[PDB]
């Protein structure tokens, strides 16, 4: 059994086995760090339908569970919050921060996504490049996601880059043990004297919901919100820069595209979907364990048996996505859901935030700087570790 995770083949590419199991062996057993066991879904018919069973369970706390680092056995200690439960409780926890992200909600926050993206792309006009190029992830890709969410959760405009630089810090690859786990304590200290004050007087932001609707009422205590909050920061910030960095470096290699995006920006939401498939920045979130035996394709996986669900793969298999390794904006899409942001109940709870964010910048940043240029070779990029998710450090521009 292979060691899994696999490490992609290049800078922007997955991992060259999925293709090889899609067509040869599309449920199989991979090695984890500790030696145990897992199965691994490569197909995107086998990815919905791990995502959706309900005889899988996400609780870690289950023997057999996929822990794929020696720091996850460690995470799986802590009390859960919605990402790691099941059915009653994952709703039940889930619904309380829904509300600022359905689709009606995004819609009305269009305004303040542009206004976000508008200013930070005037700020970097601003500092320019007249002495050499900037790094478009520090200057823009970092901040967008950065500030909306912390924006939405209830920090106060000043505290935004501080707080920003500080969790960047906590997933740079750059940054010792010590620096991240630092910077995390230093995020959930942060949040916790936020829910003090939205608890004293709340404001119009999700703390003060989950306070004024949760804490106070007794449904949920101060910790709680503090964890809940802090899932909302961190589960998608790293993927939303990535999504960004990548998006630029996709365009750049894709010359006529970058030309009818320029010509045509209302040609940025189909630009997005294709991103958020080709590049599936959180490709090892569907994750489970057998609750009881399950038949997966030619495969019986028994009860106490851990589930590895690659949407990636599944963003990826021919059978549904035609030329599936071609990047096309102007793809023809199928009935199938492509999964970037996974599927079932689980799935993204702020795709529709997310996919946004993309659509703003997408439509916005070639008409800020039409002649925006990577100002090292795209050979050159700075992408993450080949074995952990795909995404991009640093990238120069010049505009
Ligand atoms: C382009 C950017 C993003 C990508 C690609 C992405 C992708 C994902 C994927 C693959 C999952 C797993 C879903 C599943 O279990 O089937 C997920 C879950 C989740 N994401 Fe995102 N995400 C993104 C941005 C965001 C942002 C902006 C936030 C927060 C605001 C966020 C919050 C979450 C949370 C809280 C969950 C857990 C949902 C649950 O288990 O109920 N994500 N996302």
């Amino acid at each position: 059994a292979p060691s899994f995770p696999f490490s992609r083949a290049s800078g922007p590419e997955p991992p060259a086995e999925f293709a090889k199991l899609r067509a040869t062996n599309p449920v199989s057993q991979v090695k984890l760090f500790d030696g145990s066991l897992a199965w691994l879904v490569t197909k995107h018919k086998d990815v919905c339908f791990v995502a959706t069973s309900e005889k899988l369970s996400k609780v870690r706390t289950r023997q057999g569970f996929p822990e794929l680092s020696a720091s996850g056995k460690q995470a799986a200690k802590a009390k859960p919050t919605f990402v790691d439960m099941d059915p009653p409780e994952h709703m039940h926890q889930r619904s309380m921060v829904e509300p600022t992200f359905t689709p009606e909600a995004v819609k009305n926050l269009q305004p303040y996504i542009q206004r976000t993206v508008d200013d930070l792309l005037e700020q970097m006009k601003q500092k320019g490049c007249a002495n050499g190029p900037v790094d478009l992830v520090k200057e823009f890709a970092l901040p967008v996601p950065s500030y909306i969410i912390y924006t939405l959760l209830g920090v106060p405009f000043n505290d935004l880059e501080y707080l920003t630089q500080q969790n960047a810090i906590r997933t740079n690859g750059s940054s010792t043990a010590r620096e991240a786990s630092a910077a995390n304590q230093e995020l959930l200290d942060y949040l916790a004297i936020l829910v003090e004050q939205r608890l004293v007087e709340p404001k119009d932001d999700i703390i003060s919901k989950l306070c004024t609707e949760q804490v106070k009422p007794g449904n949920i205590d101060k910790s709680d919100a503090v964890q809940i909050a802090f899932l909302l920061l961190v589960a998608g910030n790293a993927a939303m820069v990535n999504m960004i960095a990548l998006g630029v470096a996709t365009l750049a290699q894709h010359p006529d595209q970058l030309a009818q995006l320029k010509a045509n920006p209302s040609l940025a939401p189909q630009f997005v979907e294709e991103l958020c498939r080709y590049h599936t920045a959180s490709a090892l979130a569907i994750k489970r364990t057998a609750k009881e035996d399950v038949m997966i394709g030619d495969k019986l996986v028994r009860a106490n048996e851990g589930i590895i669900a690659s949407n990636q793969s599944a963003n990826r298999d021919e059978e549904v996505f035609e030329n599936p390794d071609e990047f096309n904006m102007n793809r023809k899409w199928p009935p199938q859901d492509p999964l970037g942001f996974g599927f079932g109940d689980h799935r993204c709870i702020a795709e529709h935030l997310a996919k946004a964010e993309l659509t703003t910048v997408f439509s916005t940043l070639y008409q800020k700087f039409p002649d925006l240029k990577v100002a090292v070779p795209l050979g050159k990029i700075n992408y993450t570790p080949l074995n952990r998710d795909v995404g991009i450090v640093d990238l120069p521009v010049i505009f």
